[PDB]
């Protein structure tokens, strides 16, 4: 069938997730290029070998895995995830590393050819540099046919996420010449940098393309929780909804969200559990009254010490 | 069925004393899962992420409640232990799905209503046979979602509407939080960060959105620690006074008399040892020198410690 | 025939004074260590408790002395190690393992006997990875590394026959069990507090829990008493006060120690809390110049009194 | 005569590297008498004969690696890359090195004979120096030697070792040994052993690596010459990319020109090329696919200043 | 014959070691002792006597080899010295101990007997704590026709004496750490086995280490002391060096002065005394002895400033 | 009748060049030592030679022994260290000693013993077989030691060479590289792994700057893993012969000299000289090749082929 244009790609990563355009753009095109040349075949001439990766460079929370989770929909191709730190420093992690692959040829049902097509998400590779894990990845990206793995690995697609909480530094260190601000640096971001924070030449060699995401503001929180296909209040919604119930969140509410979000530098994992706490002892007690609407406002949820409001019918 | 989470909690509490603000999470978090498996996710336009995450010491209950939950619920469950991880280690895993259908009577569709308890999953994290345990949890969550083949008609089971809950002492958990007695209002304050820091995978705490946590002592737990595990204290101790040629008898009370102590110190289960100890130990050193039957120990004789073990002569 | 921990206790009371409380531990805990281990624990399948034991008190209380004698008399081989050797070390953890061909060694190579060898590591306390007295990931490695040894494993010989006996003074562990046993506002000493000592309280002091659970068995010993190392300085029969009034003999002079003289001794020890090892260390300077000078005089004997030792500002009393 | 001659391997090398015409003549000739040892058989004649190991001294990106790699797959034989940081500091300490054996029987199918042949080659080894790390010298220094058993095995001392490394320092004791009088490229020919003894790296190590191969930095031309020449090149990338789309992709001189001239002024050498490359053309290839038109041409003032976007043409 | 009193042994040392005086009475009365123990007897009287090694506790070049040196040679008594440095870090390090204990038989003729009277000298005991090689050294403080060795282990080590010497650069906290609630060596005087455990050293270590002594940093004064005074003194060695040659080397105070004071700046002790010295009079050595001079004087000036050569009398 | 320290470094002045202030002490420690022997002491004057490889110690020590008449002997630190799997292989070298002095006890005992490496043997062992370098220090200590058919070796002159690589560092931390060895202590010996019971036997120390162009020489053609055979081995594979002119072996150490590389840098003026050689020679087929002092020193021509 078709592919779709890195056009299409970002429009439909905009429905999942908010603001980071930047890095949605480098995502739509090193995805596009990926399967582009897979279907091609390898390479037009033998040389490219058919083989990229894109490096991911983010606060946590801030979209990483949500990102490599939704090009991988888009696409109709089988996704796996990895963490970096419970990989490193074990032996048999190298060979456990093979498990990613011996997990991604689960969701692809052992079919091989769409293993290949496959998309695998590693978390925080920034942990693992102070290396010889990330030489289980080198090994890993590649894959070899003479004529536990039918298919090579250097067609399968591999995402690195990583919070880097140092390099931010190192950045500023070697552009210290003159004659927040975060996102800024970033962007200026090198290979050379990436070295110096542990990164083997190896390793970031074979990751050529590099995304950055910005810290989640107040206003993008709040759109995650509205926004997104799969958004929280969504959810819960959904929920009450089964009980006949309907569910409304003030926007006052949904901004003391995002404030308490903030505060505990969570991100938007800890979105959940804000919410969570706000609705456990309505959603505990709802399936014993019956009400026709239940309403959220900002002073349930900061102070706590609120009931939500309750309208019968 | 389908009981209120209300009405959950309810029969919780003939079970379980205290834990008032766990009992009312397993329940909404039980409730909507039972709710929602039989709308499914599937359908209304909206998808649901959906798995409890119980964090208290060792003899709080954890085990208790999942054992209840399933009876209240007429539901068929299933135990496994995280540090038990039984090469491939792959039957380890489809193991838990077997043993729920054995249970089930090999009915489909009963055994997807199932609920699966793990242990010792903090274990399989560890802060500051490792690697054997890590490596399960990864396989692990792989049966959290998505169905799994039937052990080569082979109607299998999907795994993603089984309930699973995971329980943990998380000892070190406890240091992480204050970092990010009275150790309850810490736990509260637990979030998914800290299980990262723990050393539970991302993808895992992604998958146990659920998380309640116990700030007190089950008495009844300790006692069924105190006699039911096969490494039990009163039959291990039994053991050495059967090599006197003795029978050494625990009366009800007595157990019971162990747990209320052990609870008053905070000790948990570990503190249950140096108690009976304390209450068998001058019995222990005169028992050679002398010629009886049985020894019964009482109540009586633990909590006042002022009455020493019966004797019987013969 | 085993001994009754009745007859146990007795024949420790003869090489160790005091500590009557830890030797009833010791005494139970031994025999039924060897009780298991001659019927063989249990046919088949039935559970046996470890009987590892947990030595808990001051320096120079006993610890290794009791140890000692509870091997003496059981005939039973017997070998020390010391919990700071093996730290900070992989290497170690094979070094580890030399505790048994040591074991192996007084044992005559004979695999069995030292089945029935007793074990005793000074010292756990100091690998006890913890913030007060602040490398940890190495003393860490070293209790998981023996402790794989606790449960028993090109000797042959398998540990969990022998019988492991770990002590240490625990300094901080008074403390930490003090601020757990409080009650709203304290404890009465040290050796009551000692007695109120909880596996969790051995946690937060900096031992793992799979570690402290292999030493069910937690003996506590006292601080000994100015009048307990009294004894030691006259009573053993190779008591200091004999050794040197043996040596000062065979230059012919008579050697006296008065009572008030022993008694400041063992005030100086306390006061530095070296316990009956910092005994021979204060005698020794009390007679050094003495013994100096002693071979050039002629004199018919040498009286030490409290002023020689206690203010070292006199010298002992010379009689012609 | 069935073995590669150093002329026919350096010809080899000027397919894939670009330059250092100096270094790849040193390796040509050490890579043809190490397995021209090999084949007759190891110190045959009675005079003691020793194992001669590549030292490879030059800046980042400048070819190293690359060298390493086209030597393996000119002679076919199982190439496998470690790195000295990597393994300076390990609990396991230097059994891991052994590791990397095994890492040379995977890519070798397990054969011993194979892995014999095999070529290692060692990265930021001036890292290592200079100190129980250096320890891990001895321990690689070990294996140079031989003698190291397997997972049945290998001898380590028929195996080819390079060992790649920048010297940001030696530099310096260079010309200060000697004393000097720019002249980089003059500095680094003059290097010897001792200078790197006083980098850090001890006398028993540097003994073992006999052969000392040292990089110019890459000239402004050099660099354009990456850009075009080898078959790897990345404008033939991302012509072949730009192809795919129908379109044809095309870069001026002068913007070729811009492009190196960045690279230098980066100090990234070879490795900083495609990140430059990638950056320009980024906006285009998101937008290309929705687009039709016939090329697109790429000039200085696109690269350069970033201002202007490529020249979009429609073909008819 | 008869064994030398602690008096003597004091003087004996006092001609070979300047200062010290403190320690030298400890080593002589520990040392006399142990030999008065092995004449009488290990049981005496049915009492067993204690065995009294000896660990010395000094700044490095302050006279602890020297010390343990000249004990043995007062007493002719087989000496042999160690480094503890060289056993730790290895499995081989028990091996050496029995190495340690042939070099003794060695020097010794290879008679068990005045091989077990003999002294042995540890150095750099401090270096060994942060171990395994403590237990080994225990171990061996404890005690436990043929051309080649034979039965080299026919001889044991309880009977030898061991000193172990250390400069113990950290103690002297420890010890200051344990007060508060020359100058040196009245912290060094409060000393207590207690302190040696913190240091690092195993409780059975120091259990078999019952006498300890101390030494004091060496003053401007004592190096000068030591340029002249002992037996062996460099001066005097030099004077009869000269004294081959016919000719009469003189040294003024005030050079023997400039000598100390350039050691005290390289901190060595009086270890770093004779190359000073070797260096002063190298020039005059080499062309001495194709000259006729009838004495040679070695002033300040010549040995601080290096700038003039020696004063050269004729006759 | 006995040589003046005057004496004995004009001697040595016509074997090795430069070096006069070491040739002084030499000279100095050698004469005192002998100057004790005779007339009878009434004792350790032993040398420790510090120089870079090349430099001339090793001739020194030769030299010195064949103005006095006294039997001379070598060894090697690095074959000592084992030691020999059983016994003392540092027994050995008196055995030796008495065989080059026809088993004369006293022309032994005012031989001289000349002990090369001693830096290498100065300290992770991994249960390495080979014995430990501390060790041997003292295996070696053991010797100089006097012992006790009978020989004792305290009358015996021993001198220890060694390049010390890593001693100059030490030295400048402690506070070019010649002026720094010059200002060498003990200390800066037992930092650098030597026991203080050794150096103190070890009373003097002499250093060499520059290196000795007679033993380059001999560096490139004696040793048998030396270059030139090395090289002649490689071209041998080829079928071809490859010849060395003394002029050019001479050449050879002369470039050495004027870049103070020392032993170690000769292998990189050797490789150049015979680069394009090795580089175009798989392509040609000739009997043999010639070096040539022209060839090495101005670079002008290339090596002579025969065909
Ligand atoms: N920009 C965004 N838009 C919508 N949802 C988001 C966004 N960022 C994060 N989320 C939500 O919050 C959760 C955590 O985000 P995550 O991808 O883990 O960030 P990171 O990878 O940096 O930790 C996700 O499950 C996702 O649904
Ligand atoms: N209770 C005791 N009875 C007899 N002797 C003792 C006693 N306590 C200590 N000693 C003496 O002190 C020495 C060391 O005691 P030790 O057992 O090491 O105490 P700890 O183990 O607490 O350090 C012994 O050799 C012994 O003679
Ligand atoms: N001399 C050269 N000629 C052509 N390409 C080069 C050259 N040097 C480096 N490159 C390119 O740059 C990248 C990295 O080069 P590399 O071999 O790693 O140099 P180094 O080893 O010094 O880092 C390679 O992908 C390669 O294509
Ligand atoms: N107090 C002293 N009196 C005389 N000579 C001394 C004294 N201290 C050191 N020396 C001299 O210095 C040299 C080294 O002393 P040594 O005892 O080895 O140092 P350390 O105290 O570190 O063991 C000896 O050769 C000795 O002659
Ligand atoms: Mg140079
Ligand atoms: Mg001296």
């Amino acid at each position: 069938s078709a592919l779709p244009t890195p056009h299409e790609i970002r429009n439909h990563l905009d429905d999942y997730v908010i603001g980071q355009e930047q890095a949605k753009k480098v995502l739509a095109v090193a995805v596009y290029n990926h399967y582009k040349r897979l279907r091609n075949g390898d390479t037009s001439n033998g040389v490219e070998l058919g083989k990229s990766n894109i490096l991911l460079i983010g606060p946590t929370g801030s979209g990483k895995t949500l990102l490599a989770e939704t090009l991988a929909r888009l696409l109709d191709v089988p996704f796996t995830m990895a963490d970096a730190t419970t990989l490193t420093e074990a032996g048999y992690v190298g060979e456990d590393v093979e498990n990613i692959i011996q997990k991604l040829l689960q969701k692809c049902d052992y079919d091989v050819q769409k293993a290949q097509r496959g998309i695998v998400y590693i978390d925080q590779i920034d942990k693992i540099s102070r290396e010889g894990v990330q030489q289980a990845l080198l090994k890993l990206i590649e894959g070899t046919v003479a004529a536990f793995l039918q298919v090579d690995t250097s067609k399968i697609l591999f995402i690195c996420g990583g919070a880097f909480a140092g390099l931010d530094k190192v950045i500023s260190h070697r552009v210290e010449t003159g004659s927040a601000s975060e996102g800024e640096l970033l962007a200026q971001v090198e290979p050379e940098d990436l070295i110096k924070f542990g990164l083997i030449p190896e390793f970031i060699g074979r990751l050529p393309v590099v995304a950055t995401l910005n810290e989640l503001s107040e206003e993008a929180l709040i759109q995650i929780l509205k926004e997104p296909k799969n958004a929280l209040t969504k959810q819960y919604q959904a929920l009450f909804n089964l009980e006949g119930v309907d569910l409304e969140f003030r926007d006052e509410a949904l901004d003391a969200i995002a404030k308490k979000a903030m505060a505990r530098k969570t991100g938007a994992r800890g979105l959940r559990s804000i919410v969570e706490a706000a609705l456990l002892d309505t959603m505990y007690d709802l399936p014993s009254m019956e009400d026709v609407e239940k309403v959220v406002i900002d002073e349930s949820v900061i102070d706590g010490q609120s009931e939500p409001l309750l309208i019968y019918g």
